[PDB]
């Protein structure tokens, strides 16, 4: 989609026609987008121990307490800030975790990305073409009282859950809700953003699963993502189509 699709996505976040999205916001979002890729370049070579010691996560005790209760946890977050840096922080402060990635094309580029995240200490499952269904591995991780992390605000396929997002229809993956219902794992929304020259991260209160309804739960997740993106609009680098009307 590139910058023009980014402008159109920011138009929803901010409630204005694409043409009226503030110039300063478009600028900051492109700078934020550039920063992610500049950090991805060097992140495998940074001092991960130092980063784990010196960065903080607001309300990380949410997660720790879910793991003290033996429940496992689903950390669901949007494409904001540098989520790979948060992953480094979790690897250093808790240990390796499991996640999931679209099997991009070409396979050589997919492998580049796998190597990148594996060098950060993550276990990355292919969304397609792996030995086992990713869901089933994830559920086994949760039942072993482990955290999993899922990028959770975009899934524009037939099986994605339709939710309202900044007042308009989009689709988000059902996995986070499905996994929490099936395993009892706590479903924590997470947000990452850029905090000056550093990184801001927060774990939010777990989502109520009493409804047993994937669509209601995913809507609550979307609502929290929308509130967090609204706080740091420039850090949500969604340059791909997000809302259904843009497909
Ligand atoms: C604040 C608590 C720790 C949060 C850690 C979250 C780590 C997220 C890691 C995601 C890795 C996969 C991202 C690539 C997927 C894609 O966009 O195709
Ligand atoms: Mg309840």
């Amino acid at each position: 989609g590139g910058p023009e699709q980014l402008r159109r996505n920011l138009a929803r976040v901010v409630g204005k026609p694409p043409a009226d999205v503030p110039d300063d916001l478009i600028r900051a979002s492109l700078a934020s987008y550039a920063r992610y890729w500049r950090e991805a370049f060097r992140l495998p070579a940074m001092d991960h121990g130092r980063l784990g010691e010196q960065l903080d996560v607001i309300d990380i005790d949410h997660l720790w307490s879910a793991l003290d209760a033996g429940r496992g946890a689903v950390l669901a977050l949007p494409h904001s800030g540098n989520w790979d840096m948060a992953g480094v922080w979790l690897v250093q402060n808790y240990g390796p975790f499991t996640t999931v990635a679209e099997r991009l094309k070409p396979e050589s580029l997919y492998r580049r990305f796998v190597e990148y995240r594996e060098s950060l200490g993550f276990e990355v499952l292919p969304l397609t073409g792996g030995e086992r269904p990713p869901f089933e591995v994830l559920a086994e991780r949760l039942t072993d009282n482990r955290p999993i992390c899922l990028m959770a605000e975009r899934d524009l396929t037939r099986s994605g859950v339709q939710v309202d997002f900044f007042g308009e229809a989009t689709r988000m993956p059902a996995g986070p809700a499905k996994l929490a219902i099936e395993t009892g794992a706590a479903l924590f929304p997470v947000h990452c953003w850029f905090e000056g020259d550093g990184w801001g991260m927060r774990v939010y209160p777990e989502l109520d699963t009493s409804s047993g309804d994937v669509t209601a739960i995913t809507q609550a997740l979307a609502d929290r993502f929308a509130a967090n993106i609204a706080t740091y609009p420039a850090d949500w680098h969604m340059l791909q189509p997000q809302w259904i009307a843009d497909l």
